[PDB]
């Protein structure tokens, strides 16, 4: 209980030093992170997440050079103080540069303290010493919010009859996506006119009033009781209905589908819609939005939804991959869900970058393709 502690080596992706302490089966409620002076900030972030849970933390600084007899010396001093107290040390060897990792391993192994690693792909906690201990699957407890904090960012986060109408409307549009293509573009332009004018009504031109697919859409809005359409005037009942017709329908559907899959897939441990993400650089800031964000098997999964086509020096896929890396580190995964067809360029490019895709053809199987993507996270 009180004497049980973890020791871990900070690196640039230290999530696997936190997830063992969040697992309800772990006795230890204290960890000492070993790092160099420039990793104080990573320490502070790690501590924000763990301290929230009343898990306590300390930072023990090794010298920053590559001299390993000096590292082993610093760590043996630490070990000897821990040994003198009767601390029941467990060494989490999941993280850290290999020179520091193996120096700490030598020291801790000589004290006969248990040593384990979370294999990042399987998420299994594996006992390196003593091999007799039983490996377990790390529980899935960390949130998106915690994930962002760890990686130096901060997120800002967010009926029943309305929700179901918005859900079923999305299903219809997703499953007839190619049929509805052009019409949803015109609806997007109409919703955008309302947005720019700050109103919920818009008069259609006579040409717009004769468009076949648009009219299919207008009458869906009407049946769903989220707009009225009378004498060429389209009125949304509210801003959320206007945003929905503007194109937020697809991310709403994806969020709603993830929530359905999660009822039977406990590895999906967190989910959110339109997370605002902030990162400070001195006085400056970079702001991003995550259309649907999840954590699954302790790995951050981001889904970008597009309802318009990709340009043409397009940045969508380079940017998505870049967010993935920077917000969830090496195990993070990302998907683009696209209402419009994807050019082969962008397909080949998504493959090159390791980004998953769901296009219009597969939108009628959204729930299955999403399940498959989430199963591939492991953890079951
Ligand atoms: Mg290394």
């Amino acid at each position: 209980n009180a004497m049980a502690i973890h020791v871990g080596i900070i690196d640039q992706d230290p999530v696997r030093l936190v997830t063992p302490l969040l697992d309800h089966r772990t006795v230890s409620r204290h960890i000492i992170f070993i790092g160099d002076h420039t990793q104080t900030v990573i320490y502070q972030r790690l501590s924000d997440v763990l301290n929230k849970r009343n898990i306590s933390t300390d930072f023990f600084e090794i010298p920053a050079g590559s001299n390993t007899s000096a590292i082993k010396s610093a760590i043996r001093e630490l070990a000897e103080t821990l040994k003198a107290r009767g601390e029941e040390v467990k060494f989490n060897a999941s993280c850290g540069l290999r020179h520091r990792l193996l120096s700490a391993y030598e020291v801790f192994r000589s004290y006969h303290w248990p040593i384990f690693v979370v294999e990042p792909n399987s998420d299994c906690l594996c006992w390196l010493y003593p091999e007799g201990n039983n490996d377990t699957q790390v529980q899935d407890r960390i949130t998106i919010a915690d994930y962002l904090t760890i990686f130096g960012a901060r997120g800002e986060f967010n009926s029943p009859q309305l929700d179901q109408q918005l859900y079923q409307l999305g299903e219809r549009w997703a499953s007839n996506a190619l049929e509805l293509g052009p019409g949803l573009a015109t609806l997007n332009y109409l919703a955008t006119t309302c947005r720019k004018e700050q109103k919920l009504d818009v008069e259609l031109s006579d040409k717009q009033q004769g468009y076949r697919e648009l009219n299919l859409l207008l009458s869906d809005l009407v049946e769903a009781k989220i707009a009225s359409y009378e004498n060429g005037i389209l009125t949304f009942i509210n801003e959320e209905a206007r945003r929905f017709a503007n194109g937020e329908w697809l991310e709403t559907l994806v969020h709603s589908t993830v929530k359905q899959i999660q009822d039977d897939m406990p590895t999906i441990q967190d989910r959110s819609l339109n997370v605002q993400v902030y990162r400070q650089l001195g006085e400056r800031e970079v702001r991003n939005e995550l259309d649907v964000a999840t954590v699954v098997n302790n790995k951050l999964h981001i889904i970008e939804c597009k309802t318009k086509g990709m340009r043409d020096g397009d940045d969508t896929l380079y940017k998505l991959e870049s967010l993935r890396d920077l917000l969830g580190g090496l195990q993070a995964r990302a998907m683009l869900v696209s209402f419009r067809p994807l050019r082969h360029n962008d397909i080949t490019r998504a493959e090159d970058l390791g980004l998953a895709l769901i296009g219009p053809d597969e939108l009628k199987d959204l729930k299955t393709h999403l399940t498959q993507w989430f199963k591939a996270a492991g953890g079951n």
